[PDB]
């Protein structure tokens, strides 16, 4: 049952602008929850004003709350000022599409490999609970830590009814080149069009945070796609590593791989990570981890009108 702690604007201190846009507004803050002593770092977000959008993103979120996953965003609550805005613990590493490309130079195999398994094992958690995300995207996944990750933005986010295995969209704007051909084309969206947005996703982390399909328009991607052309083959992907991305940008949406069978592929995968990825001084990289003693050191348009 979908529950909404609502916490006083007074409970929230040294409220400040992370950053904007197409998102909204993101700050950070302390929230001090009332007869506690704790303070603790909180980020913040609005839409720049309506009402509607921001409380269906809320619901979507506590509706999956319950028992949560570690690799997906939980809403603490909701706070009422001259706008609606949600609360969640501060990632804060920010998102992983700014964090692999400002760290491209530290970025080892067992890391990327790693992050796949976990966004897999976030979004099976989101499919077992009947969520099509429908924004799955590197943007839209923050860094807790470099070794844990978590999926975030439930603003596109539908529950699917008991009866129910797809999600007919009307006319709202959509991230076109994370989209599987059969959304673009009947706007029509599932777990397997999930897997199309994984696929993409894993692409952005191989290549370090390259755009897809860079100076194509948007209103020419289903006809690329139609023609058999995908993204290309990042040069630290092996094949096999290829092979999964291409599996999961397949016509027939039920033949891509499943969540399940991602994580134990990835997994695999991660058993042996320079097996799998050619990064070159990938044995002499490393990103800081909890487990460092000095890891308190480190803590110191895309979406378019559908034409189809
Ligand atoms: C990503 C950049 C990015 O996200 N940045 C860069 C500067 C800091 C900021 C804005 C951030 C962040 C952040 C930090 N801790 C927790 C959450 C968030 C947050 N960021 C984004 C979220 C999102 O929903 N959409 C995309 C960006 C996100 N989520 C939040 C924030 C507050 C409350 C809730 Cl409940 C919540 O999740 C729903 C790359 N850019 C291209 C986007
Ligand atoms: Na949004
Ligand atoms: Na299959």
């Amino acid at each position: 049952q979908a529950l909404l702690r609502i916490l006083k604007e007074t409970e929230f201190k040294k409220i400040k602008v992370l950053g904007s846009g197409a998102f909204g507004t993101v700050y950070k803050g302390l929230w001090i929850p009332e007869g506690e002593k704790v303070k603790i770092p909180v980020a913040i977000k609005e839409l720049r004003e309506a009402n509607k959008e921001i409380l269906d993103e809320a619901y979507v979120m506590a509706s999956v709350d319950n028992p949560g996953n570690p690799h997906v965003c939980r809403l603490l609550g909701i706070c009422l000022t001259s706008t609606v805005q949600l609360i969640t613990q501060l990632m804060p590493f920010g998102c992983l599409l700014d964090y692999v490309r400002e760290h491209k130079d530290n970025i080892g195999s067992q890391y990327l490999l790693n992050w796949c398994v976990q966004i897999a094992k976030g979004m099976n958690y989101l499919e077992d609970r009947r969520l099509v995300h429908r924004d799955l995207a590197a943007r839209n996944v923050l860094v807790k830590t470099p070794q844990h990750v978590k999926i975030t933005d439930f603003g596109l986010a539908k529950l699917l009814g008991a009866e129910e295995k797809e999600y007919h969209a009307e006319g709202g704007k959509v991230p076109i080149k994370w989209m599987a051909l059969e959304s673009i084309l009947h706007r029509i969206y599932t777990h397997q069009s999930d897997v199309w947005s994984y696929g993409v996703t894993v692409w952005e982390l191989m290549t370090f945070g390259s755009k897809p399909y860079d100076g194509i328009p948007a209103s020419e991607i289903s006809s690329i796609l139609e023609k058999g052309e995908r993204l290309p083959q990042p040069p630290i992907c092996t094949i096999d590593v290829y092979m999964i991305m291409r599996k999961c940008w397949m016509i027939d949406a039920d033949s891509r791989p499943k969540f399940r069978e991602l994580i134990i592929e990835f997994s695999k995968m991660a058993r042996d990570p320079q097996r799998y990825l050619v990064i070159q001084g990938d044995e002499r990289m490393h990103l800081p981890s909890p487990t460092d003693s000095n890891f308190y050191r480190a803590l110191m348009d895309e979406y378019l009108i559908p034409q189809q």
